[PDB]
C-alpha cells in the first residue's frame, strides 16, 4: 500500500476449515519470515472466520517482513496445498471497482 506493488504482503485462498495464524506462519515460514506482531511477537495473518457458525471461511492474508519474500513465496506456492487442500498465494491484489469495463478494453 501507499505506492508499493512488492507488498510483502500475500494472498492466501483456499484453506478450509484449517485458516490460522500460526497453521500459515508454521507452513509459510519457510520461504521467508512472517509479518511477526508486537503483541504476540508472533507472525501476523488476515484470516475470514464465521462467527454464526463459528468456523472459518477458508481465505486469509499472510503478511510478510520481506517484500522480495513474498514474491518469492508466490513463485512456489501459487497453487500449494494447505494440509491436503489448494492454495493460491498472490502479491496481495487489489480490490475494488473498475474491472475489465469503462474506458479501455477494446480490441477488435
Amino acid at each position: 500500500e501507499q505506492d508499493n506493488s512488492d507488498n510483502n504482503t500475500i494472498f492466501v485462498q483456499g484453506l478450509g476449515e484449517n485458516v490460522t495464524i500460526e497453521s500459515v506462519a508454521d507452513y509459510f515460514k519457510q520461504i521467508g519470515i512472517i509479518k511477526t506482531n508486537k503483541k504476540t511477537g508472533q507472525p501476523m495473518i488476515n484470516l475470514y472466520t464465521d462467527r454464526e457458525t463459528g468456523k472459518l471461511k477458508g481465505e486469509a492474508t499472510v503478511s510478510f517482513d520481506d517484500p522480495p519474500s513474498a514474491k518469492a513465496a508466490i513463485d512456489w506456492f501459487d497453487g500449494k496445498e494447505f494440509s491436503g487442500n489448494p492454495i493460491k498465494v498472490s502479491f496481495a491484489t487489489r480490490r475494488a471497482d473498475f474491472n475489465r469495463g469503462g474506458g479501455n478494453g477494446r480490441g477488435g
